[PDB]
């Protein structure tokens, strides 16, 4: 099956510019809950859903976007009116988990409250959205707005380019569309043929992500896919602290940097709290080699090869 799964419709690609706001929160469009799953195992901190969402072909995006979605009810600080829209990054590429351009996926984690002291939850705190999400089931009705966001739309203009891309936790979601547009399906006018390196932090393997998917590509295109994971709570640094993905990104350095040099794309999504210390890291790398990071980021930053939706 090293074969390209066939994808329909084909005038998806006929689009010169991606929808944005094709619905907006005045006027949602309802949307059909297909299926949803639990994508980690019982030692993960939280859960983390996947759900497939039955759009019928009316709210079309492209890879990197995001889904508006409000949860029911009203909202807490304005009595009456609809709750604030909570946005998601589409998981799926713009055909789709069934790969007829009828649905749309979402990566989900679960924000739960837990007291510090005693430790026990109160759903009260949860995360409203995020358990909507979670614990819906087939047939279940979603009021979705969006599409919206350019920043992590996927570079095309060179087919042979180096995507070098930087995830944690639900961070994982664009790039699992960007993957799947280059290597599973059969897209006559984008036949990548470059290098793609994904680097995931998560907290344990249990934790992870689509990793049977990503395992996939890289016995299928071993020259054109790297693969790195970093398991925070089960892994240790050379220092014996805890390991984290800028500890990756610093054993891969020169490798990184070359590319960096020679054009290659970098994105980073996940959780904000990522950034500082990823930050750090490339700083000191930089200096290693002379330069300074402040201006080679000015530089990144100028020729659109840095690419960051953090929240
Ligand atoms: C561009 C973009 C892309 C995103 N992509 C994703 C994605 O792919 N996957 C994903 O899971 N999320 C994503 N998010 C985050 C998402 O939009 C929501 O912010 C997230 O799901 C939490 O929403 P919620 O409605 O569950 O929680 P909210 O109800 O908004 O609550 C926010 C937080 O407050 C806590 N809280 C509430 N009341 C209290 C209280 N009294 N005391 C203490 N704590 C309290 C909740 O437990 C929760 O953690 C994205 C955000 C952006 C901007």
């Amino acid at each position: 099956s090293r074969s390209k799964v066939s994808v329909a419709p084909l005038h998806l690609e006929s689009a010169k510019e991606p929808p944005l706001n094709t619905y907006k929160p005045k006027e949602p469009f309802t949307a059909t809950i297909v299926s949803v799953e639990s994508l980690v195992g019982p030692k993960a901190p939280g859960e983390t859903c996947h759900i497939v969402i039955d759009h019928g072909g009316n709210v079309p995006y492209w890879e990197g976007q995001s889904y508006g979605v409000i949860p029911p009810g009203e909202n807490p600080k304005k009595p009456g009116a609809p709750q604030n829209v909570r946005l998601y990054s589409i998981a799926s590429t713009r055909y789709g988990d069934n790969f007829d351009g009828r649905t749309g996926s979402l990566c989900v984690r679960r924000a739960v409250y837990y007291d510090p002291e005693t430790g026990k939850e109160d759903p009260s705190k949860n995360g409203v959205c995020s358990n909507f999400l979670c614990n819906s089931k087939p047939g279940d009705k979603i009021q979705l707005t969006g599409p919206s966001g350019k920043i992590m739309l996927l570079p095309e203009e060179d087919p042979n380019a180096t995507h070098i891309m930087i995830a944690t936790g639900t961070g994982v979601a664009p790039f699992r569309g960007y993957l799947r547009r280059m290597f599973m399906e059969d897209v006559p006018n984008y036949r990548f043929g470059g290098l793609a390196w994904l680097f995931l932090g998560v907290a344990n393997s249990d934790s992870l992500l689509y990793d049977e998917e990503f395992t996939s590509y890289l016995k299928q295109y071993p020259d054109n896919f790297r693969y790195d994971k970093v398991l925070s709570r089960e892994q240790k640094n050379r220092s014996g602290g805890k390991m984290y993905v800028q500890d990756k990104i610093e054993e891969y350095s020169d490798e990184i940097f070359k590319l960096l040099d020679g054009g290659a794309h970098i994105y980073f999504c996940g959780l904000k709290g990522m950034m500082p210390g990823i930050q750090d890291t490339l700083k000191k790398v930089a200096e290693r080699r002379g330069e300074s990071w402040d201006q080679k980021l000015a530089q990144l930053k100028k020729n659109k090869q840095w690419h960051v939706e953090v929240y």
